[PDB]
């Protein structure tokens, strides 16, 4: 019942995701990515321990479950980071998605061991599948995304978008 354990390991990103692409490449049906990052995870984890760090994943890790589907797939990515594979959602969808769970993490009240008021929010780069063969060029620009993200201030989502030039 620990919602850390429903999170699916990275060693599967790659069969699932070759497996979407072949699947939206025939039906021609939305794909999209989200990458998220827990915003200083780093910082909080080691200015309050270690088990507070986990209670912030498993907030975390709710709220995405409370506003994905059984079709969706919610990774472990890193320490700090996940991703999250949208099948079938358009890109107004998908943005949606990454605002409903970037807003519920930000109203999500947490307090540390010793009762001070930790502030949580998550940065979040979103992409849409667009037919290239490689789930790597995928996670790439969605990487690119989540990169702006931050240094536009973290707490938000950017989609990533072809340069016009």
């Amino acid at each position: 019942m620990d919602v850390l354990t429903k999170l699916l390991n990275r060693r599967f990103l790659p069969t699932i995701f070759k497996r979407e692409i072949a699947h939206a490449n025939r039906t021609g049906t939305p794909l999209s990515v989200l990458i998220i990052d827990v915003d200083k995870f780093k910082e909080i984890n080691d200015t309050w321990g270690h088990n507070t760090g986990d209670e912030i994943l498993r907030k975390v890790s709710q709220a995405f479950y409370d506003n994905v589907r059984s079709s969706d797939y919610v990774f472990r990515y890193g320490g700090d980071e996940f991703i999250i594979v949208l099948t079938e959602a358009s890109e107004n969808e998908t943005l949606r998605t990454a605002e409903r769970i970037r807003s519920r993490v930000e109203k999500t009240k947490l307090k540390a061991a010793n009762g001070e008021d930790i502030a949580l929010s998550l940065s979040i780069g979103a992409a849409m599948f667009n037919g290239h063969p490689d789930y790597e060029r995928l996670i790439q620009i969605a990487d690119e995304a989540l990169y702006i993200a931050k240094r536009r201030g973290r707490n938000r989502v950017e989609l990533w978008k072809a340069s016009l030039l």
